[PDB]
């Protein structure tokens, strides 16, 4: 597990752009992590998205597994960062199903793929309730702030 | 059963204070609610309270039970206009444990008795079924901007 | 008098939920204590509470007092802080009337017991004087 | 006396640049204006001038200043919903910083308008003494 | 040639998730549209990424690219989508990012109308700062109403 | 030029009153500055001024020009970033706005130096859309220890 200040040890992104709540399981050598992010309506996004009708933006939940994504990739080499970023590259099969609510927990998993270099690739997957609400293949580049 | 926007619909309370994310449960022949709210980091009060330490205000909680409540009363009555159930005591409050980013925050309110338009009510919040918070909300009706 | 930055030496609240903005009087030998929070339209949770119809959240009322509380806390044993007054409980709490934007929301706090690390405090907060709300405030001096 | 409320009735000015919380007296014989802005610091300008050293910033005491003229002028004329474009001043100054826990007292005495462009002769105080004061210039429009 | 208000008749996002602050050519008969977001080191989201840092996040950019898109869809249906009418962000294959934008620069957003088939529309977008390539992907919106 | 951590090491203000963007041009002999600022709808202030017509107060177009004459006057005398030294504004002539700046503009600063007493700075001080003036005035500034 980890709360949010050992994400914040992790993660350089703070309000209002910090979109992991909490990290439940990490599989070590699955190679592979699960977080989520309690989505209330009491975040600064949704009076902008939309008035009388909020709707967690999709952005915004792809923004949330590539920085579940990062942790996972620093926790694999057993390191602690210094600035360093797993910078967000890129981004190929991206797709939303329902969209994400005031009251939902967002559930968010990445597995890890491979690394060509400097490259990471994962293989990411939001959920609500177990059903499905995201799914994309996120790209990062391990740079450094 | 009643989501965001429902809620919005009988509270009159707004960004950045609405602190009831969600009804599951609004048994009006039982007289009682049962609600929560998501708390997460990405809200605007961590920040101050405190840099390095996010903790739920205390207040904030107590400020959610009244809202749970303050939807059970408005719907006993089918109150929607926008007036409010005026927060006005309380006789013992308590806390146990802090709230953190995270949790969801379980509320739950009984409604107990409402004499000379002077509401009371037994309130209840919890984190993972550990008791968190505990006091009797007394509300008065009243129209805003009187 | 304490000016603000004394004050956030003493509280490790910022914004948007630092509630004293300034300390006016602190009688020690009396262990009681004297500040204000100055409210006005142009402050962040106005806007939720509510749209076209500003009062200042009670909760915040109470918040202010505990926040006055723990500066008296201090003030009484010269200790200069890591550590923090807890709000852990209430008891007797009463709003009489609401306080609105312009209000010079006064505060006062006086010591009334303390067993080991739970403090009582006997609070009130008036406007011009008039009484806004009283309670008994019960805050545990805790590492924060 | 004119409450927030009745404010937002003259002033099309919302959050966060609504800088005028109270009037306290109103003369529409003596065509001038007597009002005040709380200053807190749970505002949200002061975290960004300056961390460490909360200060209001001169523009919006220049700001309040201008928005109380403008409450006059909406009096003297009774208008509902236009605006009283800020579009000068000659002289303007600043004599000490306004912190927080300070009550802007703001003061607005109508001198003329001419082609619908209004001359304003305003002050500011803290405790009383003298903090800022400068000669608004405003235009209708919108 | 479209200006903050006008563009608020065709997008329901308001603050802080409005993400085009100009459309500099509407061009129906070429089925595009260019429009840019001014950055400024003055908005909500550059506190939080990062602290000392300031990167608009590339998030908000693909954001920025599905609004203008949007604008271009109303536009060629000539509609007037005053009814809280949307193109819901869906999907996107191939996604790009080529340089951090930073506050002063002038995001300039591009999108090419493509395909159609029943209500899921497919754009080709570009986001370039200084004529530089700065992003690419193809947004595909799936028009629905809130 | 001159980026924003750069302008962050001269200037100690921070969000939500950092209105300078830029720095384009750094005349010392000729004791000039040129920056801008850029004017997004996505910024804090334009919700309440006003709703449904964002319009950037002119005291924040005077608030920008003071914030670059300061960066002007520590390159002229090649003083080392933060000092803890704040060109205080006290006081200005002559202060005139032509026409209102909205989302999308490219506020132009301008500053030249025209003399200097002791602490007491006097800066010629202008601001323009498309090279068509916007606003002007002499900012009087005070160099003090922030």
């Amino acid at each position: 597990m980890m709360d949010i200040n050992e994400i914040r040890e992790y993660l350089p992104h703070r309000y209002p752009f910090l979109l992991v709540d909490r990290v439940v399981e990490l599989d070590i050598e699955g190679k592979r992590i699960r977080a989520y992010k309690n989505v209330s309506i009491n975040e600064p996004f949704f009076n902008g998205h939309f008035p009388e009708h909020p709707i967690m933006p999709g952005v915004l939940i792809i923004e949330a597994m590539a920085q579940a994504a990062g942790i996972l990739g620093f926790k694999m080499l057993d390191v602690k960062p210094a600035g360093t970023l797993y910078y967000f590259v890129g981004s190929d099969k991206l797709r939303f199903r329902q969209p994400v609510l005031p009251g939902d927990q967002l559930q968010l998993h990445a597995k890890f793929i491979s690394v060509k270099r400097s490259i990471w690739k994962f293989d990411c997957h939001a959920t609500v309730d177990d059903k499905p609400v995201c799914s994309a293949e996120i790209i990062c580049a391990e740079r450094k702030l």
